[PDB]
C-alpha cells in the first residue's frame, strides 16, 4: 500500500491538505496519515478542528509527504522535533510536496538549497534567503520535489501523483468520479490578474505577518549556515 | 453577522463542505457552523473525522445553509429530524445551497418541486422524481436556490456569495489571499469530456449505489406525495 502522510499543525489552512486529502483517499492501496507530536485534536486557523491519526515517532516510512501552508508555518519554522522530521522522512520518500507557504516549512528543514520552488505570492521573497531558486509558476518541480501555489494546488498535483502513481486513466478517473472541472467566477488568483486596489489591499493585510516572517525566516537561514 | 451553516452526518464527502468553509470563514463578521444531531465526532466517508459544532435546537437561523453530498446522502434523505431542520431553516435563509449529491437531500425535502437543479452527473436521474426540472450545467440558480457539481462547486459559488452578500471587490480580495487559480492537469471532469473507457469503468463502480438510492428515492417520493 502507498503511504501518504501529510504534517497536520495548529493553524494550518485546513483546505491546503483536505483538498488532496479526499482525492489521494480515493485511490486504491493508499493510506493516509494525519501527522502530529501526537495523534488528537488539532485546530485549524479557521476554527475547524481536524484529528491526528499518528506520531512522528509511530509513522510508516511514507511514500509522499505534503506540508499544508498557514498562520501555523511561523512556528514550524523554528520547531526543532517537526523539522527532523520532515528531513527524515524526505530522504527515502518518492515524493516531497507542499501547498502554499508549506514550502517555507521545507526550505527551514533545508530541502530547498539549491532546488527550484514557489511559494504564496505575498511570502515569495523569503524563498531566496533559505537557499531556493525562486520561480513564479504555479506548480513547480525538481527532481522529487513539488511545490505549488494556492490553496487548491494540492487538488489538482495530487492528479499528478495518481497518474505516475498508478496511471493516466487512474487519475481521469477519479476526476470524473469527484466531478473535477473548476471555474471561477472571478479572475483575480493572482496579484498579476487581479485589480491594483485589490492586490493593495491584500498586501496591506499580510504586512505584519510577512514582516514577523522576515525575522523568523533569517533565525532558520542562520541554523542552515551552521 | 452573517450565519452561515453546513450540515455535518456520517460518510459526508468532507471536501464538499471544507471547500467553501474555508473560503467563507475568511470573510469580516461571518459565523460558520457545522450542524449535526449533536455536537461532538462525525466521521467523512474517507475516515477524516471531523466536529460537530451545534445541534439542530441549538442552531441560530441561518442566512446560508449550504448540504454537501456524498455515500452518506442514502440515509439523510430518509431522517425525518434533519429533513425537518433543513426545511425549518430554508424557509427564512438568504441562500439555499447544495454541493453534488446534497442537492438530493433537499429534493427529499421537498425544496426541489418545481424547481430547476442539477447534482452528480451519475445521479441526476434521481431529479426528476423528486419534481425537480433537471438542468446539465454546473451551477443551476433558481430564485434563491444554487445548486453546484463537482467536489470544489463550493468554493467557487462561495466567491458568487461573498460579491453578493458583501461586495465584487470583497470577492476578489479573497481568491487573491488564497491564490485561487486552479488548473487541472486532466480535461476528465465531465462525462462529455472523459475519454468513453473512463466513463464506463465510473459508471460500473457507481451502479451499486445508484440502484440504492434508486430505491429511497421512490420512498422518498411517496412521502411528498402524501
Ligand atoms: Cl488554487
Ligand atoms: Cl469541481
Amino acid at each position: 500500500a502507498v503511504q501518504i502522510g501529510f504534517l497536520l499543525f495548529p493553524e494550518v489552512q485546513q483546505l491546503d491538505l483536505t483538498g488532496p486529502h479526499d482525492v489521494l483517499a480515493s485511490l486504491p492501496d493508499v493510506q493516509v496519515h494525519l501527522i502530529w507530536k501526537e495523534p488528537g485534536p488539532v485546530v485549524a486557523s479557521s476554527g475547524l478542528v481536524l484529528q491526528a491519526t499518528t506520531s512522528f515517532a509511530d509513522c510508516p516510512p511514507l511514500d509522499v509527504i505534503c506540508i499544508p501552508g498557514g498562520t501555523g508555518v511561523g512556528a514550524l519554522m523554528e520547531d526543532p522535533q517537526a523539522l527532523a522530521f520532515i528531513r527524515q522522512q524526505a530522504a527515502r520518500a518518492r515524493y516531497v510536496t507542499s501547498v502554499c507557504t508549506g514550502s517555507l516549512v521545507l526550505g527551514a528543514a533545508g530541502l530547498l538549497q539549491g532546488k527550484r520552488a514557489t511559494t504564496h505570492w505575498a511570502y515569495h521573497e523569503l524563498l531566496a534567503p533559505l537557499g531556493a531558486i525562486p520561480v513564479h509558476e504555479r506548480v513547480v518541480r525538481d527532481g522529487n520535489l513539488l511545490t505549488g501555489t494556492g490553496i487548491t494546488a494540492g487538488i489538482d498535483f495530487a492528479l499528478t501523483l495518481a497518474a505516475e502513481l498508478f496511471d493516466a486513466a487512474t487519475a481521469q478517473r477519479v476526476q470524473l468520479q469527484l466531478e473535477y472541472a473548476p471555474a471561477p467566477p472571478f479572475n483575480a488568483g493572482s496579484p498579476d490578474t487581479a485589480p491594483a486596489s485589490v492586490v493593495q489591499q491584500a498586501r496591506q493585510r499580510a504586512a505584519d505577518s510577512l514582516h514577523k516572517r522576515r525575522e523568523i525566516t533569517l533565525r532558520a537561514a542562520a541554523r542552515l549556515a551552521a
